[PDB]
């Protein structure tokens, strides 16, 4: 199979594809929570579910969306860095390190922030995660830039 | 040309590529119903339109945003699974499915977001689409890790 | 190296994972102005930062999070239209072009969104970097049409 490309591909692929699966979860706890709060984004919605004065804010719901948001601002990132990364013949232990470090440190993130927990909690969780993005960043850009 | 690496692929780009151009259209609209109700987010805007009164939150763009965001938490999940899909040799018509399948959800969706259709419309289309990507996720994480 | 499968393919990935690179500079200076501004989304931030007063929002914060995700609706769709344009074999002159027309324009309209800078001189840089998205998005839709 093309999955077999390079060494550090299925370890890529298993990780993003959790963390893609993990962002849909994120979504699907979202309309649960809008459903249980009676806390809709549109009147249409809301007048379906009990009337216009659900068609309103709540913290548990823009929560979820801070969650769905951040995800949004650094899984993305790292679906592009770690698929070109993937073909750069790193070394397989080590991609491997930085896919997992990845994962642990996103699905941490979710659970940090939905789960309300302390800080720096979520902070920690998400600056972990940062840094095998910021590696993959810097390792493409010195193997774009010597082959320009 | 190298869009023949795999069967599904052009199918793929066909209706990947309109829904990046169908985000773009929404980006349009946006600005457009910005300047209509001179509803802008920014004060060095408002001053260019008319006054600092105009830097004001409006519910239409309001909308416009959220079928924006909406577009960035489904569309670009699926530009990920259905390129990594597209090379994992499914049935050619069965691919096709997936991808139109999620096509016409995605456009209903904006349609019915955008068009303020009464519920649960979009939430119909919205859960339609995400059928095909949640297939792609599963088919996607057995053949990873299937390859470690 | 894997990074030679097109001419072009260097070009797009320096692009690319600068791009990335001003994201994360975009998301490091959000924590930074909430941090200076003591303007938390969170109640277990702002108690660990001063007290529940500090959960709140703040202009400066709000420019920040309009920046990154206005760079979410437009570099995330470059990184995947740069990427299969790279493999439609355009002239390497032509492609360069794209590429480094999108860097400085996004590269560009981040400096004037978060310095503040006269309209329409955000706006007129987000139109430059769309034009080169657009062009890619119409090379692609032939091509891909083409194949089917
Ligand atoms: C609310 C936002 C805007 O502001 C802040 C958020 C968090 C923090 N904050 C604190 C603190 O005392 O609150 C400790 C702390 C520690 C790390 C860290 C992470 C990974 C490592 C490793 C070992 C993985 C390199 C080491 C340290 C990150 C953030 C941290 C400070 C300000
Ligand atoms: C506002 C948000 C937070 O809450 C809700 C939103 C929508 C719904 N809602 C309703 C209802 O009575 O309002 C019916 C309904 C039907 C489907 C559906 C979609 C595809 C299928 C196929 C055949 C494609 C599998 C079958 C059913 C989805 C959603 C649906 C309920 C709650
Ligand atoms: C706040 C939002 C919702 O509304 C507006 C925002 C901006 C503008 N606005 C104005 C104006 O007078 O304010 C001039 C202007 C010029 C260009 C442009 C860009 C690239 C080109 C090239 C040469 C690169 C093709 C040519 C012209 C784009 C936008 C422009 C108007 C309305
Ligand atoms: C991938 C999806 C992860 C979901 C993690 C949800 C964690 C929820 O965890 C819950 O959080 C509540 C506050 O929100 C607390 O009151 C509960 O003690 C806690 O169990
Ligand atoms: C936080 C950034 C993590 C550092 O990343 C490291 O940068 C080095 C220098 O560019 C490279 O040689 C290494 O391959 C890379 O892992
Ligand atoms: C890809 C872009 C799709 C744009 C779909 C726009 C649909 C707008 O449709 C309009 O919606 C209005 C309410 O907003 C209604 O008053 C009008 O009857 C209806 O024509
Ligand atoms: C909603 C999920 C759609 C189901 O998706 C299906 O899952 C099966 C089991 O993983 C796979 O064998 C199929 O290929 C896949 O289409
Ligand atoms: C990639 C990251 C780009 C960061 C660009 C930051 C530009 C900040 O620029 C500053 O903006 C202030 C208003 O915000 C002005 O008061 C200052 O004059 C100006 O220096
Ligand atoms: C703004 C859109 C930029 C135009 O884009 C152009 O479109 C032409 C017709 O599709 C193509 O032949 C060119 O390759 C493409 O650069
Ligand atoms: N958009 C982010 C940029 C910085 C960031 O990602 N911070 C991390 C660590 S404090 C976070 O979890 N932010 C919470 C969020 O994005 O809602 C923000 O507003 O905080
Ligand atoms: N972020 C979404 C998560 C769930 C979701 O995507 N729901 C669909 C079906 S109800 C939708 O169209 N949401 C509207 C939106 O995202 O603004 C939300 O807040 O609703
Ligand atoms: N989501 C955008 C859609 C249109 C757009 O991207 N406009 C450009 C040029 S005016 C911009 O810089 N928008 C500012 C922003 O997105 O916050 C908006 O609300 O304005």
């Amino acid at each position: 199979s093309l999955v077999m490309s390079s060494p550090a591909l299925p370890a890529f692929l298993l990780c993003s594809t959790l963390l893609v699966i993990k962002m849909y979860v994120v979504a699907i706890i979202t309309g649960q929570v809008r459903l249980r709060k009676k806390a809709f984004a549109n009147p249409e919605d809301a007048l379906r579910h009990g009337g216009p004065q659900y068609c309103r804010s709540d913290p548990d719901v823009e929560r979820c969306l801070r969650a769905h948001r951040n995800d949004m601002e650094t899984i993305y990132p790292f679906l592009f860095l770690g698929f070109v990364y993937s073909f750069l013949g790193p070394n397989p232990f080590v991609a491997w390190m930085h896919f997992l470090v990845f994962l642990v440190g996103r699905v941490a993130h979710t659970v940090a922030y939905l789960g309300k927990l302390r800080a720096p909690i979520r902070s920690v969780t998400y600056t972990l995660a940062q840094l095998p993005c910021a590696s993959m960043a810097l390792q493409i850009l010195w193997e774009a830039a010597r082959h320009l």
